[PDB]
């Protein structure tokens, strides 16, 4: 019976676990099981319930772009004198803004037959985004009344609908939605197109998938914020929906002060623009941090509803797992975790959403994982966490041998692999698979090597191992490795990849031949496109790149014909 500020509640009679944040002196209606009304709930001074008939829901409509929010969704509030300066917890007011005109385009006329999640209009909310109007899930009927191209607000009627019943629905630009049921679509459709991050190790060798779970085991200082900076602005989604801020004492602050002056680098607009921050803070109070995922994943869900494909991206790892006097009759804490984090999970996927037109969207899922308390396995890995599909293991040993991003190679994979494969034959590369399973296996080979090196020195390393010693740098140097902070290897195209890829592969093949045929390696290692093969990342022209298989097949039969 502890907590001070809006939580949640108690039980009542049978299966209570259920409450909500109610101010002006105690309004905890929300029930997510319902009940009799008051019965059981009272422990200090009066306290009496007045409930209501409403869920615990978020509003989605014209007006979440931009918006920063809590674990539920009501807006900001900055206040003075603290860590940077800043210091900000949820304040209850209009999860959106109520005042703001939005221009309406009716995509509907009176007479058509609508079902839930048909699009009847759509509103520019940003210059980035197109937000389309959708009919509420579970009405159907057809369309009486429709707004005409105008100027509304956020509460106006624009559309009137007449079910089969004879029941007349009217709809708004908004809708609610229980923040803790999934929105409903048509069919989850199986892991296919890949979610293109443009960096090559995560492409190539632990692709995401569109709709697909990803987790980031991130020890402090292995370029974290790069890392989740990157995938966030490059990454092949429209919208992305992030959640956290407070997993740092200035992080609040940083967040506050550089995200509008953040660009999305595809469109000049600025980033804010197609995005939806949720802040889970030290200030605010455990309820809306236990809540806040399900307000993430719900806005996004939202989005993909639209047809858009859409990144949940959350880094508050210390914040959110935090612990609740939970003193009863029972099943377990790393079983309280088990239940939710896996239908947290669960909700992620590419689907066919609900409509009269045939329409995908998708919600792929990137969490953070960075505990300050030492290990990460029963604390916040423990589950059958088979669920989460792809690891990309950041490494602060190579973060800090300068090897970026800091992903292990040895010790990250994705299970998407297979998944994802055909879309790279079909639309960029046949031989994409090939090339990183054979990439991959020298990768595999080197770290043998080195280790049996590390035992009994490189002196006796015949010419054959040494030369697979030095192509599998070239791929860490040459490939793995990108620099975020340049203008061209800050993101690497798929045409980009399998062609950097291929002059790798090629030199490899061209290497084994020549030690094959008594080439010395001091020579190989001298060749002169060796080194332009080190820069080839730097450069945009992808033909330039190509065409550094047939230098690196010219220079090798310079090579070739001064012995055999």
């Amino acid at each position: 019976a502890d907590g001070m500020k809006g939580a949640k509640m108690y039980e009542v009679v049978r299966v209570g676990e259920l409450g909500l944040i109610g101010e002006i002196i105690r309004l905890e209606g929300d029930k997510a099981v319902i009940q009799v009304y008051e019965e059981t709930a009272g422990v200090r001074p009066g306290e009496p319930v007045v409930g209501t008939g409403a869920s615990l829901s978020v509003e989605l409509g014209p007006g979440l772009l931009t918006s920063i929010y809590d674990g539920i969704q009501r807006p900001l509030e900055v206040i003075r004198e603290k860590t940077g300066d800043f210091i900000a917890r949820g304040v209850t007011a209009p999860a959106l803004p109520r005042d703001k005109k939005w221009h309406f385009i009716p995509k509907a006329k009176v007479g058509d037959k609508v079902v839930g999640g048909d699009i009847i209009g759509e509103v520019p909310e940003t210059s980035i985004i197109v937000h389309k109007i959708m009919v509420p899930p579970g009405i159907e009927g057809e369309i009486v009344e429709i707004a005409e191209e105008g100027d509304y607000t956020i509460e106006e009627v624009i559309a009137k609908v007449k079910t089969p019943s004879g029941e007349i629905k009217e709809l708004k630009m908004y809708q609610r939605w229980p923040v803790r049921v999934k929105r409903p679509y048509k069919e989850k459709l199986p892991p296919e197109v890949p979610l293109i991050t443009g960096q090559r190790v995560i492409d190539t060798f632990f692709p995401q998938a569109k709709g697909g779970t990803a987790a980031i085991p991130g020890p402090f200082a292995s370029g974290k914020t790069v890392t989740q900076h990157q995938l966030a602005k490059w990454s092949d989604a429209q919208v992305v929906i992030y959640i956290g801020c407070g997993e740092r004492g200035n992080e609040m602050t940083d967040v506050l002060e550089e995200f509008p002056k953040l660009k999305d680098p595809k469109t000049g607009k600025p980033l804010m623009e197609r995005t939806v921050l949720i802040a889970n803070t030290s200030n605010m109070p455990v309820a809306a941090r236990e809540a806040s995922i399900y307000t993430g994943i719900t806005i996004a869900e939202y989005f993909r509803d639209m047809g858009y494909d859409v990144a949940l991206m959350a880094d508050s790892t210390s914040r959110w797992a935090e612990a609740l006097r939970e003193i009863s009759g029972r099943e377990g804490y790393p079983a309280y975790l088990a239940s939710k984090l896996a239908e947290f999970y669960e909700r992620a996927g590419r689907v066919v959403t609900l409509g009269s037109d045939y329409r995908v969207g998708s919600v792929s899922v990137i969490g953070a994982v960075s505990p300050p308390g030492g290990d990460f396995s029963e604390p916040v890995v423990q589950n059958t966490l088979r669920v989460v599909k792809v690891f990309w293991a950041l490494d602060a040993d190579l973060a800090r041998r300068r090897h970026f991003p800091a992903i292990n190679w040895l010790t990250s994979y994705s299970l998407y692999v297979d998944a994802v494969k055909d879309w790279w034959h079909k639309n960029i590369d046949p031989e994409w698979k090939a090339m990183r399973d054979k990439a991959m296996a020298l990768l595999q080979k080197e770290s043998e090597l080195q280790e049996i090196v590390r035992i009994v020195g490189p002196d006796a390393l015949p010419e054959r191992e040494r030369a697979i010693l030095l192509v599998a740098r070239m791929l860490r140097e040459d490939y793995l490795q990108q620099d975020a902070f340049d203008e061209v290897d800050t993101y690497c195209p798929p045409e980009k990849q399998v062609t950097m890829m291929r002059v790798l592969l090629n030199f490899y093949d061209k290497t084994m031949e020549a030690i094959n045929r008594g080439v010395p390696l001091e020579e190989i290692a001298k060749l002169p496109v060796r080194e332009e093969i080190g820069r080839m990342k730097f450069e945009r022209d992808v033909s330039k790149i190509r065409s550094l298989i047939d230098k690196t097949n010219e220079q090798f039969e310079e090579l070739f014909k001064k012995y055999g």
